[PDB]
């Protein structure tokens, strides 16, 4: 199986604790279909050099297994549950998948994609092209456009579709359609796998509200943290709150939702704002004047917390989720130039992925930032991704934990 | 000497001939001050990563001498060039510089730019931070913008500034001011290297119509092509007609003008088309409706030749200037989809480097196009050049051939 045997189920209550099992995928043929006319349409900065890209991601992968990290490729995933799910479910996958097209489909185009599909092979092939995007040559016809079924491709920023939050999970309605698509497998895997079917959802794409998982943080079992930016809003935070109110196993006690610049390209919050370390947070000033912070009351505020203004600066709201004294690292350092901020924030300066508390996965690129980051005593462990950074998105990004150790706090 | 002990003198009579003497530049710190909300102004697609791009810009260096190829790196020439001028001449060109600053320099930052190029101790650190561009940061003191003259990003394209033309040069009038700032260096060089002095010139930044180097070919002996692009205008190029006719030793015969999609991403003639051997040529098929053609007599049509138009197809036109059938190998090659043809393309996938008959250095990125040179009997020597690419030009763009050998035709 893609899971390990410890693997017993959604286990994510900090975002520092030692990393057990985690969600990645491999950019495959989607990016290969990015054109310079559609970059802003599929959410990219610029076309990436596709085997240089999978090369990176590699080199990602590779340094989360030196660490005995249990990573599990989406891919493998999908295509595991779906070997192993009813011929119902198995069904509803390729029709769910043809009523969700974008562009939308012609009759006669569904039928001759549902045969294209009903032929693949292998399960791994029929997921890497449901991935992948269906142009008219794949299928054998003509047609006026090459692609018949665009491709999916952020799929590799597994952060966003879902997020992990304590032993349950929340699948994203998510704000664009070329994002939306890519919650079919989310909810494919968690409706199907023994190992993940347990598992209750705290929100689900029908819910139609926008929210996606780079502004979701999980601080520690009492407090949750999502952004209220380009992709999430405030009133979606408030049917969040709810539903975990209406959940009775589910003991988180607080939301605080975190204002952020509205910005194309750094569109999460985990672009302006990470936790890294028990008491260490890494952030852009660009942000400084921005940042505004609302609570949410998830014991004594009724069936629908409403979010309650929180007027103290970010260091002492900071401080109130944690009670011990915050630790605020800038983004380049401190004495770094304007320029300097800008460039390392733009390409996802704040955007690491804590594999234990103080010990991070980034990008090479941000040179000044990782030094900042080594000078407060986190551990940095770069890799080589420049090609994947114009996707707008680092390695927290592209991963999605599953489980990880309890912090002892 | 930067110059090899054969150089003696500006020698580029074709686009194929055995290269013997070529100028480049490695981007220096001017590429560390492109900043997210210039890159329009500044002509980059995207932010380069610094150093990963001077690695790539060695690599290229690295190729073209293992072909027995004298590399100028412009710095090291206009140092050079700096010592051996007359006291006159190194002040002026600091004059000059000031003078042509963007922004254009107050009275007081003027003077404490002067005193700061004065103070410098060597020449090359002198050239280099001419090029790279000066902060408030190096000069000390307090300003309301970080940049007190900007950064000539784009040095590292070469091309553009000045051109090889026969024994002689044209230096440009370019379209945009951040690149006309990097014609002082063309023109110190040539006005004062004993090397260069001799060499006259066709084309001056006084003359204020628009020309920029990738757009200047040299097909034969007797025929220059010129492009009418985003960047060189059919009026420039009547004006350039008249300066050869007027210089009484320049044997040239004929320009061809050749219109081109006037796209800010591929502008110039070199994004398009280009000869790569004897007979062959390669093209993008997105400018295949847009392809136009006029000539000029630079022999029979008076002082102030006219643009006459050429109503030939391509394949003939280029048939009228090598007087035998073309072979047009086509971006990504033949079968290539549209996507295909326009990410290769949008990469500078025409624009590779002829350093003899049929043999080029490119990017390894455009690996169709690579396969179709190669399939025509072409040998392409890649390099990978990612972060260089960003800038929005390839080896040709990165270099300005100063002699190459006779070509057997």
């Amino acid at each position: 199986s893609v899971f390990d045997s410890k693997f017993k189920g959604i286990h994510v209550y900090s975002e520092i604790g030692e990393l057990e099992s985690v969600l990645v995928h491999e950019p495959g043929r989607e990016i290969d279909y990015i054109t310079p006319a559609r970059l802003d349409e599929l959410l990219f900065s610029a076309i990436l050099e596709s085997h240089d890209a999978r090369k990176e991601h590699k080199q990602f992968v590779a340094e989360l297994k030196a660490n005995d990290i249990n990573v599990v490729e989406l891919i493998d995933l999908v295509a595991e549950t779906y070997d192993l799910a009813s011929q119902e479910a198995k069904d509803k996958l390729i029709e769910e998948f043809l009523e969700d097209s974008e562009p939308v489909l012609s009759e006669e185009h569904k039928v001759v994609v549902r045969n294209f599909l009903k032929a693949k092979k292998t399960s791994r092939e029929l997921v890497e092209i449901m991935m992948a995007g269906i142009t008219k040559y794949d299928l054998g016809i003509e047609a006026d456009h090459e692609l018949i079924v665009d491709p999916m491709p952020n799929l590799y920023f597994t952060r966003d579709p879902f997020a992990s939050v304590g032993n349950g999970v929340t699948i994203h309605y998510m704000r664009y359609k070329v994002r939306q698509r890519e919650t079919l497998f989310s909810r494919f895997v968690f409706s199907n796998h023994p190992k993940l079917i347990n598992t209750p959802w705290y929100y689900d794409p029908s819910l139609k509200l926008s929210i996606e998982g780079g502004d979701v943080f999980i601080y520690n079992n009492d407090t949750l943290v999502v952004g209220v930016s380009e992709r999430t809003d405030l009133q979606t935070v408030t049917l969040l709150a709810k539903n975990i109110v209406a959940n009775k196993e589910c003991e988180f006690k607080r939301i605080v939702a975190i204002n952020v610049p509205k910005w194309t390209n750094l569109m999460h919050l985990d672009t302006w704002l990470t936790m890294l370390d028990k008491d260490k947070f890494l952030y852009s000033p660009i942000a400084n004047d921005v940042f505004k912070f609302w609570d949410y009351d998830l014991v004594n505020g009724g069936a629908e917390p409403q979010p309650v203004e929180n007027g103290l600066p970010l260091e002492g709201l900071l401080q109130s989720i944690i009670n011990k004294k915050p630790v605020l690292i800038p983004i380049a350092g401190e004495g770094a130039s304007q320029m300097e901020i800008e460039r390392e924030t733009h390409f996802d300066g704040t955007n690491y992925l804590a594999i234990r508390p103080g010990v991070v996965i980034g990008y090479s690129r941000n040179e000044k930032t990782n030094a900042a980051l080594e000078a407060a005593g986190i551990k940095v462990l770069p890799f080589h991704g420049n090609q994947l950074s114009l996707g707008m998105g680092n390695a927290r990004c592209m991963s999605m934990p599953l489980s990880r150790k309890d912090v002892k706090w």
